[PDB]
């Protein structure tokens, strides 16, 4: 009855690709091909490596069997849809891990904290978020990333609301998908003792952990995007700036992190970004087909007979991703390298991809 | 499948009690006894009278059969529990109707379709300032706002990881459920479609307003609403009746006051509601004990603390809400210039009563 983790828990044939997790442009589609498309193991295998990298299994005395059981059940419940699938979830988890573990130039760091085995810079002039965000909160962020699109139907909130879908009625039209992802992932977790990887958290810790997970998942609703960005910019630019000893400031940083991780695509290398773009529109077209079937007008960018890739991505960058990156970068939280100047791979890719789409539009 | 409204849709022989709807201390428990306890008709019968009083049937071409079918289905889905039952829903509907239709001293009329009570310079009423569609949303919200309440608090559902708490991610667990279950009920059958003559835009807006009103009844958000309202009252210009967001906030404050009206009623009514509230709490206390949890404050039948419960509820929740609402100039009242406000007078009297009980208990 329970979905259990397969075979030997850890797949041994993935070592050369898994070693490359510590790069921003992780070749996730190579990992997909290496594991097999619809093998249904990518999320659990990556989650294991990242938790091991951070020493989170030891930190919270996490039983590995139950961890693998849960993450396998979770990944199986991501649908076989073109974008909001277990590969995207894995991508978002990798991105939050990267953003929280990799060197950030000029960040001061503060036991209750974990650090990546990949963290090699001995220079005072770098820090990382995992030096400032307690391990319990970091683990909540990582678990949130893994569960944040669970059981996505391949339709937007707007479609669910407009069609009075049962889920939209159930959630009173408020963050319909994001509520469902959190609630269905938590229901799954609670359903079986074979999934209880959090058994060694005390009651207070567990309740706090759950709260943090929910807050992070719910922050992925883009209806709230401008409010988060405005609030963060406010905190950065007030009298003291970000206060790492303040739990509310730390939550806001975690929310900005999962937000950036969710929409990381246009800040990846061209090859990755173009592959993800294909997934996004292919999912949209299935929605467009259903809209037509229901006699509704086809939503912008969702008409397979009239594709608008460049307009979609150019406007997504200009309106959503660009301002979020600028805000996060202004706070001094982007990974980068001293060269002193700073070289920031992430913002460089975003600029390059924005230029690319603009040029497509021009032609 | 569908629950349909009984017999002749409107019960005759209730006329003498129904004529008293236009008083604040409406004798609702006499109405209960007159209709019959667990007749399961009180909410639909009162709903009919108030919609008729406002001419809402004509205003929105509402078919009476479908209206009665829906409101009867709705009332049947309120459980037989001591407080959050169909009698409380009826009470809250009556209170929102009273607050929106009765004379308010010095309230100006906005310079939309509006409706007025058949019961209606120096006075105004809210129904003169809030469009009929929005008023109707508020009334429907009041009727559905505790639908299928299980007789346990949000905090209990959250602490016990109840399926509803998991479903709603611990956020306004009951209130989300009331709205969602009442709307699901509505949509389930064509026999319930009393809003058939609203156009699509109107319907979607109506649904939004109903949800916003029901969700506003979560007391976790109490101080946020009060602070926001006090902000709007005391800013540049005050309440702007032509502003849809200001109007929504007023409607939310209205349903909030209506929900917790009990301590602002005459002693007889307040004491009867108090008995219901604690009896429902004690069932929760019994279950807490059964589950090996500590018994929540005020929920221990072996050690009742009615006076401490109600004194603190008035001082911390009802009192500040009334003060905020009164500061906005929205309380029904009479010119004596000074104003005489029955509602705040009752609240003062009940507060004094509980304080005296506490004094004798020490
Ligand atoms: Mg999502
Ligand atoms: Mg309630
Ligand atoms: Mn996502
Ligand atoms: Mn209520």
């Amino acid at each position: 009855k329970p979905i259990l983790a397969p075979e030997p828990l850890v797949m041994d044939n993935l070592d050369s690709i898994m070693e490359q997790l510590n790069t921003w442009n992780f070749p996730i589609f190579d990992l997909v091909e290496n594991i097999g498309r619809k093998c249904g193991r990518i999320l659990s295998q990556v989650s294991y490596r990242l938790f091991e990298d951070m020493g989170l299994f030891e930190a919270f005395k996490i039983p590995i069997r139950e961890f693998m059981n849960y993450f396998h059940a979770l990944e199986i419940g991501y649908r076989d849809i073109p974008y909001h699938n277990r590969i995207h979830a894995t991508d978002v988890l990798h991105a939050v891990w990267y953003l929280t573990t990799q060197p950030i130039p000029g960040l001061s760091t503060v036991g209750s904290y974990v650090f990546s085995k990949t963290y090699n810079v001995t220079d005072d002039k770098y820090g990382c978020l995992s030096g400032n965000i307690p391990a319990l909160e970091l683990m909540a962020l990582y678990v949130a990333a893994a569960m944040h699109d669970y059981d996505h139907p391949g339709r937007t909130n707007a479609f669910l609301v407009a069609t009075s879908a049962p889920q939209a009625v159930l959630y009173n039209d408020r963050s319909v998908l994001e509520n469902h992802h959190a609630a269905a992932a938590w229901n799954l977790f609670m359903s079986r003792p074979e999934y209880n990887f959090l058994i060694n958290l005390d009651h207070v810790e567990f309740k706090h952990f759950r709260f943090l997970v929910i807050e992070a998942i719910l922050a992925t609703d883009l209806k709230k995007h401008f409010d988060f960005v405005a609030k963060f910019n406010g905190k950065v630019n007030d009298d003291v700036g970000i206060d790492w000893t303040n739990e509310n400031d730390r939550l806001l940083v975690c929310q900005m992190c999962i937000k950036l991780a969710d929409i990381n695509g246009p800040a990846k290398c061209k090859e990755l970004h173009l592959q993800w773009t294909d997934g996004i529109v292919n999912e949209f077209y299935e929605q467009g087909d259903e809209e037509a079937s229901l006699g509704l007008p086809i939503s912008p960018f969702m008409d397979r007979s009239a594709p608008q890739l460049a307009n979609l991505q150019e406007s997504f960058i200009s309106h959503i991703v660009g301002p979020l990156c600028n805000s996060y970068d202004s706070a001094g939280l982007m990974p980068g390298k001293w060269v002193r100047k700073i070289y920031c791979q992430i913002t460089q890719h975003l600029l390059q991809n924005h230029k690319m789409w603009k040029k497509v539009i021009e032609e």
